[PDB]
């Protein structure tokens, strides 16, 4: 269906036939990106051109900027990224490390190199698009490409343009529902059940360098063995972790699932983490939480 | 290409009869090599494909109190494939060693995964223990109609060749010894990053590496290594340091690449550990530090 293809350089690219290429960094494959793909699928209709894409293993900042661990954080894991681009209609996905050499390529070297190797017959790119050490715009595209160039207008909501930067921030703020509206699907995190510490809890360790929602209590869906269960997720600092760990209370589920990988889909935030003055207060909150979670939709 | 991840046995797709080798395969060390060797000498009698099933993470995780060390491997998955593929593996299955998988009895396992696998014959280690029941190497014939082959432990002068001996050697710093047992030098996958550039300032430019995987790092020290960048190998010197801070352990991975003058920020590089030059130290002076770097560079250039 889709081939992801790790490449050291353009020489590695193997596309057989003319294609339409979509240009961008593609973290999270949000509504904005999807619009690029909707337009690309419309352009690949006349000649049945397949759609191909190249993007990067890691943020370009790693090559450009002082090192910081957060520079390794992704909205989506690689498998989820591929899954979402597959749904967009992409047929070849080339993955390249953004490097000093790649970064020094001017707009012209870039076409002479990656575009050619890709056989672009039609190029789709966003209004905000920026490329080459030359730092050219989306308009300058026409000047570098023999073939057709389509520039898609920015996708905006009441708040503004839909961007990865907004998604990171919404997640960090704990606004999972907003992140999910922007993403176009609820954020998926991949975790593993582990042996760690009323209502019983699964202890999850996040397996990817993906953003963790803010501390709080969330309504989530959890996928185990291809079956989705509703659950409450709790994230706290010095409470559920101290490495990203968090906890889940899976409703209507009792089984031993240690060492099992699960998918968490973040649906909504309920409340902040809170210290409780009494046990009774705590239980009351949990009962209320449970009700809110089982009934959310 | 070779690796397909599965939730369960239903996911397995072997088209035809095949040879299935069993064990937990970390590092694809030589004793593993013999098992494949024995299996290959059997897969010849009917020309059948070797297919193999191992786990994403230590079985220790479904079984014991959690600890991050449990997520540590000798090899990252891409390298694990290489050794296996080279070793003539055709289909690799990766499954999570869940509580549910733990509960399978030895019959039950044969009924599901072996059935799915299509094994005409099974090749196994003398040590190997499977199943909830604990049925051992010898209990295998009863379960399997087909030929059961029990390769005898591939010993070395030190003794039995194991992942525990490899894990131990790496942690001790003795990477030569680990390369020996592995049958190849340990590969570590790093990414060049904008770290501490005191090296470039001094005129002895270095690349700061962040390890990309949950794999064992060698004992702190300075090492001769080869580095692969853009498919080209270069002799290099590597410095490894692990300094505690409140927030946690800060790990420094430094590589000095001989006869290399390009900017590689962002590039993934592979580090192959050949031997250990010396202990890590602290230099009070540019003179002290430089004399020591020349002496290390001579050792590194001259190493084989
Ligand atoms: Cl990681």
């Amino acid at each position: 269906m889709i081939i992801t293809i790790p490449i050291k350089n353009q020489k590695d690219i193997g596309t057989p036939s003319d294609s339409v290429v979509v240009l961008g960094y593609f973290d999270g494959i949000h509504k904005g990106h999807q619009e690029l793909f909707r337009v690309a699928n419309k352009a690949a209709r006349k000649d049945l051109l397949p759609i191909v894409v190249m993007t990067f293993n890691e943020s370009p900042k790693i090559a450009l900027e002082p090192y910081h661990p957060d520079l390794f954080l992704h909205i989506l894991n690689p498998a989820e990224r591929e899954r979402k681009l597959k749904r967009e209609g992409v047929e070849e996905l080339y993955l390249l490390d953004f490097s000093s050499q790649f970064a020094s390529l001017t707009a012209q070297e870039f076409f002479a190199t990656y575009i050619k190797a890709m056989n672009a017959k039609i190029i789709v790119a966003g209004f905000d698009y920026t490329f080459g050490s030359d730092k050219k715009t989306a308009e300058d595209l026409k000047n570098y490409f023999d073939g057709e160039v389509i520039i898609v207008p920015p996708v905006e909501d009441e708040k503004g343009k839909i961007s990865s930067t907004r998604i990171r921030q919404a997640i960090l703020d704990g606004n999972v529902k907003e992140a999910g509206k922007l993403l176009g699907a609820p954020l998926p995190s991949r975790g593993m059940v582990v042996h760690g510490n009323g209502y019983p809890t699964a202890n999850l360790v996040l397996l990817d360098r993906t953003y963790m929602p803010a501390d709080g209590v969330y309504v989530v869906d959890v996928e185990i063995q291809r079956q989705k269960y509703r659950a409450m997720a709790s994230v706290g600092k010095n409470v559920t972790f101290d490495e990203a760990r968090f906890e889940v209370n899976i409703f209507d589920f009792n089984q031993d699932i240690y060492g099992e990988t699960v998918m968490v889909y973040w649906l909504d935030r309920i409340r902040d983490m809170t210290k409780f003055d009494s046990v009774d207060q705590l239980v009351d909150q949990l009962k209320a939480d449970e009700e809110v979670t089982r009934n959310w939709s």
